[PDB]
C-alpha cells in the first residue's frame, strides 16, 4: 500500500554548497530543481498529496540575505510550476502565515492556487512562512472567533472539532514524513498532521536526493523494501 | 565541541512490551537532567479489549503506589498528563495524592503520560483558551503562539530536547507533538523491558555531541 500523503523536510542545501565548493546560496539554487522529478514520480505512482517544507517560521531569523534569496527563489519556483501544474493536473496550494510574506509574492500565490484549484490528480502543497506551532495557534484563534460569534459552545471543543481548523484538514493525514540532510528532528513542521506518520531519515543532502531513494522510502512504507 | 551539554528535558516512548524506569530516573538525578516525561498509556490504548484496559489500570495503580516512597526519598516531583475523565475514580484520587505530596520537590520532575495524546493535549489547550474568551478574560484576536503555548501541558518545564523511542519503529505516535517540535530524536531496536542505563547514557551523549550514532 502506497502512502496517501507524503511530507518532505528538504534539508542539506547549505552543507551541499560547502562540500561541492559552490557560491553562497547555490545549494538552494540546485535544491529547487530536485523537486520536479519527485513531483512527477508522485503523480505517475498515484500519491494523492505531497507537502514540502520550503520556508519555516524559524527561517525568518536566518541571515537576511538568505531570507531575500529564499523569497526570490520562491517567486521563481511558483512561476516555473504554474505551467507544470496545468500539464500534470496538479492542484497547487500554500500553507503558512501570509502576513509575514512580500505582498507581490502573496498575489502570485493566490493566482497559482486559484488557477489550479480544479486540478484533481494530486495536491502539491508548499509550506511558506509555516510552522506547526503557528498552524495550531492559528486554528485555536479561528475556533475562539467562532465562539465569539456564538456559533460554537467552548465546552464542546474537542479533537474532532479542532481538526477542522488546522491546515490541510481536507487532505488525508501525513502517513510518511521524509527528512534529508542527516538530522533526526521534526523541526516544527506538520506537528498535528503527522501525529501518526512513519518516518524516513537519510544522510542524503537535499540537492543530491534522487527519485530512486524517494521510491525506496515509498517501498519502505509499503513493505516492498526492508 | 569543547562543551558537552546534556538535554534539559528527555521524553521516552516505552515501546516493545508486547522496573526499567527506576535506574533511568536515578541517572537523570545523577547527570542533572531536570525533567523526564514517559508515555505510559495513550488515547489509542482505550480502543483495546476491556480485560487489557483493566490489567493496565491495575499496573498503573501498582506503579504509582511503588513510586510514591521513591519520589519522597529522592525529592522528585511526580506529575501526570492526559485526560482524567476516562479513568477510574480511585486511580484519579491516587494520582492527585502523588502529585500533591510531591509538587514542591525540586531534584527533578518525572511526568507520566496517562490516557494521553498530543492531539488531545492541543485541543484541550484550544478549549481552555476559548473558555477564557467566552468569560471575557481575553479577546480572540490576542491568540498567537506565545499565548497558546501557556495552555499546552508541561509549558513550565524546558521544551523536550531529546525524545527516545524504543521498540525499533521509526514513527510518530501522537506523543508530545507541541513540546518535542525541536527535539533531537533517538530511535533504537532495543525493546523497552531490555532498555539499559548504559544505552540511556549513550542517547544523552549523542545529544551532547560527546558520542556519535
Ligand atoms: C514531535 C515528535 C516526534 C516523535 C517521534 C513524536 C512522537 N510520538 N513526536
Ligand atoms: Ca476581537
Amino acid at each position: 500500500h502506497l502512502p496517501q500523503h507524503v511530507a518532505i523536510i528538504m534539508d542539506g542545501n547549505n552543507r551541499f554548497a560547502k562540500k561541492n565548493q559552490m557560491q553562497k546560496g547555490d545549494g538552494h539554487r540546485e535544491g529547487k530543481n530536485v523537486l520536479d522529478p519527485i513531483v512527477e514520480h508522485c503523480v505517475k505512482t498515484g500519491v494523492r498529496a505531497l507537502t514540502v517544507f520550503a520556508f519555516s517560521s524559524e527561517n525568518w531569523n536566518r541571515p537576511q540575505y538568505e531570507v531575500d534569496l529564499l523569497m526570490k527563489l520562491l517567486e521563481e519556483t511558483i512561476h516555473e510550476q504554474i505551467p507544470r501544474m496545468k500539464k500534470f493536473n496538479i492542484a497547487l496550494r500554500f500553507i503558512g502565515d501570509r502576513s509575514r510574506l512580500p505582498s507581490h509574492l502573496v498575489a502570485l500565490m493566490e493566482d497559482a492556487e486559484q488557477q489550479t484549484a480544479h486540478h484533481d490528480a494530486m495536491t502539491l502543497t508548499i509550506a511558506v512562512s509555516y510552522g506547526g506551532m503557528w498552524d495550531i495557534a492559528n486554528a485555536a484563534k479561528q475556533v475562539a472567533q467562532a465562539v465569539s460569534r456564538g456559533e460554537i459552545d467552548a465546552d464542546q471543543i474537542n479533537v474532532d472539532l479542532f481538526e477542522k481548523y488546522v491546515s490541510l484538514n481536507d487532505l488525508p493525514a501525513v502517513d510518511l514524513l521524509i527528512r534529508t540532510g542527516g538530522d533526526f528532528r521534526i523541526s516544527n513542521f506538520l506537528l498535528w498532521q503527522a501525529a501518526y506518520a512513519e518516518l524516513y531519515f537519510t544522510d542524503t543532502l537535499w540537492p543530491e536526493f534522487t527519485v530512486e531513494e524517494f521510491d525506496h522510502a515509498l517501498n519502505v512504507f509499503s513493505g516492498r523494501e526492508r
